[PDB]
DNA sequence: CTGGGGTCCTAGG
DNA sequence: GTCCTAGGACCC
């Protein structure tokens, strides 16, 4: 009789992960990163704990900062096969409710539920909550609403450990003096754009005359942002499974490539490491893109479509070799990555 | 000093 | 109304 989107997003994934096994740790500031050695050049935080996040770390930090802003905090390599088997088990379990249930990556998903007038979304969200700590040792949150983007706004009111709801009686109050960014890939440049035409909230943008937004954003995107505005989004669940359009793999090198020698053989290396795992998923390449960064950070990608969809090796190597032959390699190499793109024909 | 893994979209020769 | 790459903008 009432129809409800819950969106369950893990808290302090990485981090609540490594707490399994170090249970001594629940309550400290622990740094998820590189090798768990916070002095090693060229790592960043990949998660830190809600207590360290409150000294100003955060995903993306370089380790020695990040050190240097929580001297106390005890620091863990990451270990990414336990996040995919966290995950998976998290999923499993989220799957078993007998609700549609769209993942999305690791650490998110959506489950659609009707609800008979007896029950009520806040207590679907804490046997969820409770079903996931019982079984999985994992703490999460879980906003809720009737679409996907207005519950994934509420789910960061719901951190940490929490539920929240955000619907059409509270999405006014709420959210209508934030920033644009607060709404779901709005980000800092869109943002400055809204902020020349007089746009400095949800608010206002929610009110603003739609040949604005269409004359300024394209015809289905102008729209797109004034009903984010007004709070709506996707209403569907999906169980469908996701489809991966590319994979991809980067390398920051401990010290910086001069040996052009090395720079082939590190994108031939990342070739055919991405193509086995692409070829065990059952996938075919379709295009086959290079990333070089310099020493000056300077970065730039290059791409080239196969004549035809192919898993053959040679063909892929010499394609991406090509591609890094397209780019001046007169300056220290700090990164070199490959992405191959995905045929999406026929599953 | 400044990681690694993605998606979606538009500008444009 | 083509088929292509570049790359901007977000996000986890
Ligand atoms: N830049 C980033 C952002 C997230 N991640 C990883 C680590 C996170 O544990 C995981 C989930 O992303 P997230 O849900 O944004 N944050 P996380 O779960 O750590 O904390 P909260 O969801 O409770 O805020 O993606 C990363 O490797 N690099
Ligand atoms: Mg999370
Ligand atoms: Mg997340």
């Amino acid at each position: 009789m009432t129809k409800w989107v819950l969106h369950v997003d893990l808290d302090q994934f990485y981090a609540s992960v490594e707490l399994r096994r170090r249970p001594d740790l629940r309550g400290q500031p622990v740094i998820v990163g590189g090798s768990g050695d916070p002095s090693e050049p060229r790592k960043v935080v990949t998660c830190a704990s809600y207590e360290a996040r409150e000294f100003g770390v955060h995903a993306g930090m370089p380790l020695r900062a990040a050190a240097r802003r929580c001297p106390d905090a005890t620091f863990l390599p990451s270990d990414p096969a336990a996040y995919d088997e966290a995950s998976e088990q998290v999923m499993g379990l989220l799957r078993d409710l007998g609700h549609p249930l769209e993942v999305w990556g690791w650490d998110e998903a959506y489950l659609g539920a009707d609800l008979p007038d007896e029950s009520d979304p806040v207590e679907v969200a804490e046997r969820i909550r409770t079903v996931v700590a019982a079984e999985t040792g994992l703490s999460c949150s879980v906003g809720i609403s009737d679409n996907k983007q207005r519950a994934k706004v509420a789910t960061g009111f719901a951190k940490p450990a929490g539920i929240y709801v955000l619907t059409e009686a509270n999405w006014m109050t709420v959210m209508g003096d934030r920033p644009p960014d607060a709404l779901w890939g709005v980000g800092p440049k869109t943002t400055k754009k809204l902020a020349a035409m007089g746009i400095t909230t949800v608010a206002d943008l929610a009110v603003t005359d739609p040949s604005v937004l269409t004359t300024a954003f394209g015809p289905s995107t102008g729209l797109w942002l004034l009903l984010l505005a007004k709070g709506g989004g996707d209403t569907e669940v999906s169980s469908e499974p996701w489809v991966p359009r590319s994979r991809s793999h980067v390398v920051t090198f401990p010290q910086d490539l001069t040996e052009r020698r090395e720079m082939d053989s590190a994108v031939r290396d990342l070739a055919l490491q991405t193509l086995a795992e692409i070829v065990e998923q059952g996938r075919i390449v379709t295009r086959v893109a290079v990333t070089v960064r310099t020493s000056t950070f300077y970065t730039r990608t290059k791409i080239r479509k196969l004549p035809a969809p192919s898993t053959d090796a040679g063909q892929i190597v010499d394609t991406a070799l090509a591609v890094l032959d397209q780019f001046e390699l007169d300056r220290p190499v700090r990164l070199l990555g490959v992405r191959l793109e995905l045929a999406m024909d026929d599953v």
